[PDB]
C-alpha cells in the first residue's frame, strides 16, 4: 500500500492516498512523519501547495487526516493540523474533520466527548482511534472533568456505565476511578452504599486497611461501608445460633464514620453452609474474611481498628471484649485463619476487658442508655464521641 510515497516526490484521488496515511507498516523502522529526515520538507510543501488549488476531489487530504487523527503525542507539528484545518474548505471528503475540530483549539475534546457520556466508535469511517493520545485521552479528560455537573437521580446509574468505561479502557480505568469517586464524595453521597464502586475500586487495586498515591479526604468515604458492611453482616447475618445482637450493633454503628480497618471471622460451620448465601458473602468481600479455630462451630469474631486502640467483639453473649494496642497484636488481621484462645482472647496479650453490663434497654441514635452509656461516657470524656455527618 505505501509504495505511494516513492511517487509522492510529484507533488488519481487515491494515487497520493497511501501516500500520507498511517506509517510505516511497511517500514517499521521509519520514524513518525514529521520526524522523518528524507520526507519532512517534502510534506510541509506539497500539502501546502495543493491548498491554493479552489477545487479539490483527491483523497490525500482525509489520507491525511488518518496520520494525525490517530497521532500519539499531544503535542496540540501542528503546522499540518493548520493546513487540515483549512484545507477541507477547497475540496467541496470535508466531512472527515466535521467535527473532528469541533472546540477548533489545540485542545480537542469537544463534543466529540459529550456524545458517549450523555465517539471512538462512529469516527471510524474516516479513520480508527484505538490507541491515539491525542484523541483518546482528550476525550476522556472532558467527560470525567465534566463530572461535577448533571442531575444526580442518574449519576448513579451513569457510574455504572462509568464504571464499564474502566471495565475496557484499561489505561483511563485509573483515571476513570481516580476521579469517579472524587465526584462521588462532593455529591452528597458521603455514607450511602454503593457495592459497584466498593467491588470495582476493590478489585483494580488495593484499598488500605494503593488508593494514597487519590486523597485520603474521599477514600474513607467508601471506607465508611468497609466498616459499616462488616459490622452489619456481622451482628445479623453471623449472629450464630442465637438472634440479633441490636444491641451490640447501635452502638457500634454509632462510630462507624471513624473506622479505618474492620475484618469479620467466620465459624465452623459457615463454610458448612454449603447455600449461596455465605459463598456470595465469601465471594463480596474476598480477602477481608477469614476463618477461626479452637472456637465452637457457630463461634464468630471480629478484629476492629479505632483511632487509639484496635478492638475485638465476638458474637457469644456473654463473652467480654478484647482490646489491643494499634501495631501491637500477636495475630495478623489479614491472616486467613485465626484462633479465638491462641490469638483473639490471649488474656496476657490484650489491654482491655470490659463485659457488656449492665443490660441497656431504650436504645436510640442520639438519646443514649445502659452499659453503652457507660461505654460512651468512658470515650466522651476523652476524645471520639457521636457526631453525625454533615446532612
Amino acid at each position: 500500500r505505501l509504495e505511494a510515497l516513492r511517487r509522492f516526490r510529484l507533488a488519481e484521488w487515491r494515487m497520493v492516498f497511501y501516500g500520507l496515511a498511517d506509517n510505516d507498516p511497511l517500514y517499521p523502522d521509519q520514524p513518525i512523519l514529521l520526524e522523518d529526515d528524507t520526507f519532512f520538507p517534502r510534506v510541509n510543501s506539497a500539502i501546502k501547495k495543493r491548498i491554493e488549488t479552489k477545487t479539490l476531489k483527491r483523497r490525500d487530504w482525509a489520507a491525511l487526516c488518518s496520520s494525525y487523527f490517530a497521532y500519539q503525542h499531544q503535542s496540540p507539528w501542528c503546522v499540518l493540523r493548520g493546513h487540515i484545518a483549512q484545507g477541507y474548505l477547497v475540496v467541496k471528503w470535508m466531512k472527515t474533520i466535521e467535527f473532528y475540530h469541533d472546540i477548533f483549539t489545540p485542545q480537542a475534546g469537544g463534543v466529540i466527548s459529550r456524545q458517549l457520556l450523555a465517539s471512538l466508535s462512529s469516527l471510524e469511517k474516516i479513520a480508527q482511534i484505538p490507541d491515539s493520545s491525542w484523541l483518546w485521552k482528550r476525550i476522556f479528560t472532558v467527560l470525567l472533568a465534566q463530572l461535577d455537573t448533571l442531575d444526580d437521580p442518574q449519576f448513579l446509574s451513569k457510574i455504572s456505565w462509568l464504571l464499564g468505561l474502566a471495565a475496557q479502557w484499561v489505561r483511563f480505568r485509573d483515571d476513570i476511578m481516580t476521579a469517579t469517586l472524587t465526584r462521588y464524595y462532593h455529591s452528597g453521597y458521603r455514607d450511602q452504599s454503593h457495592p459497584a464502586l466498593k467491588q470495582a475500586a476493590l478489585e483494580y487495586w488495593d484499598n488500605p486497611q494503593k488508593w494514597h498515591q487519590v486523597s485520603e479526604s474521599v477514600a474513607a468515604m467508601v471506607r465508611g461501608w468497609l466498616a459499616k458492611q462488616d459490622l452489619t453482616h456481622f451482628f445479623e447475618l453471623l449472629r450464630g445460633n442465637g438472634d440479633v445482637d441490636q444491641a451490640r450493633l447501635h452502638y457500634w454503628l454509632r462510630f462507624a464514620n471513624q473506622m479505618g480497618f474492620t475484618r469479620i471471622i467466620m465459624g465452623s460451620d459457615a463454610w458448612q453452609d454449603r447455600g449461596s448465601d455465605f459463598v456470595k458473602f465469601r465471594e463480596e468481600n474476598k480477602g477481608r474474611l477469614s476463618y477461626l479455630r479452637g472456637g465452637r462451630n457457630f463461634d464468630n469474631a471480629m478484629v476492629m481498628q479505632i483511632n487509639d486502640y484496635l478492638f475485638v467483639e465476638f458474637s457469644g453473649t456473654g463473652n467480654a471484649m478484647y482490646a489491643y494496642q494499634i501495631g501491637h497484636a500477636p495475630f495478623n488481621p489479614e491472616s486467613r485463619t485465626l484462633d479465638i484462645n491462641i490469638h483473639l482472647k490471649d488474656q496476657g496479650r490484650c489491654a482491655l476487658r470490659l463485659p457488656h453490663a449492665p443490660r441497656a434497654e431504650g436504645y436510640n441514635k442520639v438519646r443514649i442508655t445502659g452499659w453503652m452509656l457507660k461505654y460512651d461516657d468512658e470515650l466522651r470524656k476523652l476524645g471520639i464521641r457521636w457526631m453525625a455527618e454533615e446532612p
